[PDB]
């Protein structure tokens, strides 16, 4: 069948060397700092599970098999829009896209590999022969069959972007043996976000000048292989769900992997060795967390906008004309950002393998616009808020006997129910105004590159010539041709 | 059978009285001032003749009458996207998007009309039973019929701002007489575009806080009108269409029409009265001027962005990192509007008749976005082209036997073409860098109402709250009831 | 002589009744959510003691005593210079102007009462001649002597802001009983800052329409007098200095103070009943908060743009000609706000009382632009270092046998100094992406009003005119 | 005495080669696509003779020779101060800034020159000891003694930025032939401001990597040297100066100019040969023209905030509280402008020569907020207008005795004065909605390079290190060691 949160749960307690700050974590699924993060990815499972989600969360596959619909390709439009109502009821049921990385969204990019998987073979250096399409299909058909959630973990070390010759001296992961059985890797995947939580490492690179092909890795191993140490930032979750509604649900961990003289064998190697391979192929698996990233925008969006119509209606603000103009600013970003989804998915092209995709210029010119404005679009929430986004009573002090009388006066706003303004301050001050927040604004600026970097990559990968049919408008006008 | 260019310059010569700022124009077809931008629309009507854009052009109607599509409705997506088709190659084919009310626009808002004509009756008051949804359904197929261009003026007198005593010392038209012939009107209709080039005035107003019911007037008169006077500001047409290649096709005018005791027989008149009526049938009517300009908004930002990559490959900044990512922004613009425009054809509803409406959210917060970030977007374009896009050759410098050769080497850039730099800045002078240019960046901030107009109406109809679908998401995160 | 820390610090276990969030202080000196914050203001008190910092913090008075600068009266360019010095080394010794309100910040604007005490007197309604500006100096003078801490709370509840008829069912501080010995008041000064950390409560009010004359009160009372209750948000303060070398210095709480039939006499009051004179007086009060607020402003600026050079140094990103013109925006930004600061100094004037006032319309569009830009610098910053404002070793992690090879060699750009990334990093994630920096934020953008606020006030007090000295210009080119 | 508004439009008829679009100027004087530019810069020598203005306008020299203000040495912040002051009054006297290239701004360049002449000789390669300091000082003398404007043509021509290698293929002007007499250059001074109304043309270079010695040319030839032809952009001066009160006064021609074999013997030769030489000192050449642009700046907001106080006032939208916080904006900018200008004067340092600089940072950082910020203080003037700012009454249609009763209800707002609405509306159309306007943002915009260019030199130059005084505060916060 479709797993189940508890058999997640237990399959955390399987040896994995894991840090989370100073602190080293016994049994992920169990401990503090960790566990409530934990139940979270249970709960994702646990949707599948669910009798009134089944028509949205699950699909029966040609085999006659019910399975979760992350493990759904999409060959129309039709199809894609199923996928995204999906991934759009993941993020809705779990604190408002709160938790980006949830199995879903890392297994998406193994889509990929499917599409077209000779390439990832036949452009490989120094394998002599052991890479095999077959098995890369084969590992991602395992990954399906077990509901294996396979965290990505592509991007460099941050050492010295001074040098184009910086890639000589990297910490990064580099093939140090090669054999029968398979390669040996030792070194740092250096970012990565949930690993401590996933089953599988998916490895991989993007290409930067000078990478020696033996820092071209792709491949997969489980999190608990020996010679790996999973090493977190500190746990940045909240004890008091009453005063932390959001932040008391765990913290999605981000940090690096170090691998010691680690055995991967040439059954989960998908490609090593040739830096070209590695130009445009990372940029095509990781295409469709950019997609992804559209929902996710279009979900924070709305609740932004959502959490200013509250709080500017419990002020009374609501109907002050200059407020109206303000609070019209944040409706017209998730407009915009529903107008980017919707337009990604209508102005879509069928991949190598038959698999359709949404338009690329659309998705990620829709994050280049999400990444200018966000920031704009809190300070204008927190500003629109006044006070109420970070002085409010604490439940204590609002039930107290010479308190309470005071407090239900001072939030006795237009629309009644005083205690409600609270409600909204928590979660104002969850989502913008705690380490919990911050870091998920850090997540959502850097993930998937931040601005200049978007629109670097868009630039390069477009190739926009002024004689190309972008031009044609242009040069029709100036009466060139 | 379809008007000609032909036809129409001969019924400009109808003794329709015009101010162009301190002349009197006997002939507008033959004038200096306004004969180009005469022959403008005349070139609008003879593109319906073009065998080569017969498809796109026109259709055939239930009679098997072909008509120009300017008159044709939409009951559905795919006929919406074929009407947008249309107008995206009407104004493609004229100096690309820089003529903004030809014909198609201004009676595009008559559908409105159409779609449900009796409410402008049943709603009528002080008519005394005159006023027929059929009359209104006649005047707009006799419109139909001699392809007449009905040109709107709604919007007030700019006189005094600060008080709404305003509408009763206003110079607003007003009724002065009803009678069983019909109405006589005396006043001014403050604003409306390229009236001196239209057929017939097609009067209408917006609510205002004590409109007085005799200044609610929807009506129609032609232009030539005994008592109609057509007051225009000055002629911003350029001489020499070599050195101004946009500037010389013409100015489309825009000013204010005096009503001096104008009767309107009941037969041309479509409601009076109501002040209640004016609240949201009138924003029904420019609802298709709205989506219009979204429909300009893309066409123009692609200029923008073509425009851009043309002059930073001729300079050859087009490989700069810092300028490819400058370049990116205005790409971004275009993909953004490109976006707006596909999600509201996409996400669109049927009006009470049956006509297939787009998302008013989308088209009118895409103005907005688009409102918001023009001049930005202009400053990049100018900024980018450095002095190339003001200090550039005249054609006879170019052309000298001692100046020719260092003009050539000044120019001479990667790409080489050297003149070409010429024929870019010529363009980007006469869009953002003329009298004539200033003109249509003001219509693009004002026709539609400016920023903080479109921020404050589209809230006000839409009643948003925190109650209603809108506020769901953010209202379940914070566990309101 | 001038207090010491350790006089201040015995002095906050004087009975105050206090809650911070769920919890309540027995002693504000000692209790881990307030035990940091509170040494800040011992701290505050001793560097007026260090001879190395006398000729700064200290000045010598008429009858020879040297008294803080907190107390320091200017009647000249000079003088405000050398008060500015003093407020800016101050922010300086205390974590790169973290702390808003230090003593020297709250105590400031009680020098708009020692200017021209008379019209507070004057202007009051129903006192029945009980309020002399006599009283108001001496009382000033006596927080001079006794180096006391006024901490200022003016602003009104946020109840409704549809209504200007609700201010009457406001539960707003309002006289209830005024007698012979004094007034008592009942109800909310809904909002101020460190007030549970002071020695006493500067009660003031602003206009709103419509404002009753029960309402408008100007007084001082102190922290623990009887039916007082200070109720403060949760403490935002960090365990591990190591981690959180700024957070876990203490956390500046806000608040609200709650007044139960609570008795003030006829000495401590400056002003009662008239909503006339709460339309200018207020704001006269207040101009010295926002002057040291362009000082802040500064400071902040200056730290914002030395950590991205810092980090983009550090990372090796700063010599990329695109990441230049980005640490450009920053060093700007810090210059914007240094010509703000000694413009509004060299085009101040006197008051009627004779004291030297920095230019209102400089300093005030000043803090504007501080807070239009504010949140994108922030943005900038961050982006700037990339994954090393947040995706850092913890310190048990760094010297792991196993780990610190990987870290080491990971952080090793130009510089070398491969730690020195983590405490860029841990400063950078304290001021900007903790609970504790967020409020600073918060602070920041409301404690002045926020920018929609200060623009309408500053019009509406300048009064500009199209006849009056500003459109002179556009007159003289327009043929007016 | 000093020089006359006559005597100059005299000078400009002594055969000078000019080209403005596809005419050729006879007599830039008299010319109508030159001669109202040419009415304004002997206004500019007039108002050196106006009694009322004397103070302002003149002082005395230490020979008792009174002189224009324009040749006036500052060696303090009172002498500065003197100095701006006489420069804001000319903008003022000026159409309220519309003419930033008046000759005080062109000389005003030469007095780096002035302060320290050595290292232009002692650095000068292949010269052969011709180059003399003495001679520098003695050419900006005679400049100051004849009152002559010197109009300055340095940058490059934008021909492919692609690779620093393309300067191969460069026309900028290069030294062709050194001789016992002087120098002979060829090429072109690719853009100027004002050179067809100019005396002589100050000629320069500033560094850009890749540039070739031979265009390393600082010197001094008069407009009408023989093989020297200016070749100007068409005039966008307006005939009605009723319907355009600012662009019927002229037009500000920019454009380049060509040297064929022009002879410049070494006594107006002030340094060629060094890439090294042309990195520091042409900056230090252009600082005087940056802090003057800041005094402009400022001129320029006051003028926007005041067009919006006038107009919101007129239309009677100014006690909206909306429309309210968007002019706080435009006089905020005002505000900005003015303290960048006196902030740059009070923290200024003592040069080599002993001139007084006022603080580079500052005023080149106030340039820098200008340029990001101006095309939205532009936008917010237009967009508080509403229509007025374009669709007004032309002044016939004003006066036409069936127009003139709804022109005047059409204006009538809380101020009364209807016609007054009609005389913003011109202002503001000539300032932001003409091709004369525009040439002035384009001007503003690139004169002193671009904004990007202006950040990208300011860093270049001060090189800010983590060491250094700016990273002082964050190193003790941090615990970084210094
Ligand atoms: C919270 C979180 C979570 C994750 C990740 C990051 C973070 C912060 N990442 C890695 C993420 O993609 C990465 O941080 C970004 O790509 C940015 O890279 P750097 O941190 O190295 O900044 P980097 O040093 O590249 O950037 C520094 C700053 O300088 C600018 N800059 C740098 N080079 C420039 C140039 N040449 N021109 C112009 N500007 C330049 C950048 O734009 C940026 O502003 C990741 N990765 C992964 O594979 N899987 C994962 O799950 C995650 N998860
Ligand atoms: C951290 C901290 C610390 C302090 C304080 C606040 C905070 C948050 N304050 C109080 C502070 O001055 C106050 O928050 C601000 O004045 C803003 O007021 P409100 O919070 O009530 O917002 P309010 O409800 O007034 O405003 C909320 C939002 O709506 C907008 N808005 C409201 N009315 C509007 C209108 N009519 N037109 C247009 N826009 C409008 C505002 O511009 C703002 O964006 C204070 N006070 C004090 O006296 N002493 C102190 O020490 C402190 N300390
Ligand atoms: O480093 N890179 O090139 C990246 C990293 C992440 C991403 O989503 C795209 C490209």
């Amino acid at each position: 069948m479709i797993r189940t949160g508890t058999q997640y749960l237990e399959s955390l307690n399987d040896g994995r060397n894991v840090w989370v700050g100073n602190e080293k974590i016994d049994n992920v699924a169990t401990h503090p700092k960790t566990r409530d993060y934990a139940q979270r990815h249970a709960d994702f499972y646990d949707l599948h599970h669910r009798p009134d989600l089944q028509d949205v969360m699950t699909y029966i596959d040609e085999g006659g098999q019910r399975r979760a619909m992350q493990w759904f390709g999409h060959r129309d439009k039709e199809q894609l829009r199923r996928k995204r109502k999906y991934h759009e009821t993941v993020m809705r049921e779990m604190a408002g896209a709160s938790f980006p990385r949830t199995p879903d969204v890392n297994n998406y990019v193994l889509t990929t590999y499917i599409d077209d998987p000779a390439p990832w073979e036949t452009q490989s250096i120094g394998d002599d022969g052991h890479i095999k399409a077959g098995k890369i299909v084969d590992f991602i058909r395992y990954a399906r069959e077990h509901d294996l959630n396979c965290a990505p973990q592509f991007v460099d070390p941050q050492m010295d972007r001074s040098n184009p010759d910086a890639q000589e001296r990297s910490p990064g992961l580099r093939v140090v043996e090669k054999n029968e059985k398979g390669i040996v890797v030792n070194g740092v995947k250096a970012i990565g976000t949930g690993v401590a939580f996933a089953d599988w490492i998916h490895i991989g690179v993007f290409f930067r000048p000078g990478i020696p092909g033996d820092q071209v890795i792709f491949a997969a191993t489980p999190v608990n292989t020996p010679g790996v140490t999973i090493v977190c930032r500190e746990s940045l979750v909240k004890d008091d769900k009453v005063e932390h509604p959001l932040a008391a649900q765990g913290d999605e961990l981000d940090g690096m992997t170090v691998f010691e003289n680690v055995f991967i064998p040439w059954s989960h190697v998908f490609h090593i060795g040739n830096p070209n391979h590695a130009k445009l192929y990372p940029q095509r698996v990781f295409d469709w967390l950019h997609y992804h990233a559209l929902i996710r925008q279009m979900v924070r969006a709305e609740l932004v906008a959502g959490l200013a119509v509250l709080i500017t209606e419990h002020i009374g603000t609501n109907k002050i004309p200059a407020v109206q103009t303000r609070v019209a600013k944040l409706i017209g970003f998730h407009q915009a950002m529903l107008a980017h989804l919707i337009a990604s998915e209508e102005l879509g092209f069928h991949t190598p393998g038959g698999h359709y995709k949404p338009n690329i210029l659309i998705y990620d010119f829709g994050r280049a616009l999400y990444l200018e404005n966000f920031s704009q679009m809190i300070y204008e929430l927190v500003d629109l808020s006044g006070r109420s986004a970070l002085i409010f009573a604490s439940e204590d002090q609002w039930n107290d006997d010479k308190l309470n009388g005071w407090f239900e006066r001072m939030n006795n706003g237009p629309v009644g129910r005083p205690h409600d303004r609270v409600k909204i301050g928590r979660v104002i001050r969850d989502l913008f105004l705690t380490d919990w927040g911050s870091r998920l604004f850090v997540f959502e600026n850097f993930n998937g590159t931040p601005l200049q970097g978007i629109r670097m990559l868009t630039m390069q990968r477009a190739e926009f010539s002024g004689s190309g049919p972008y031009g044609k408008l242009a040069r029709q006008v100036c009466g060139i041709d």
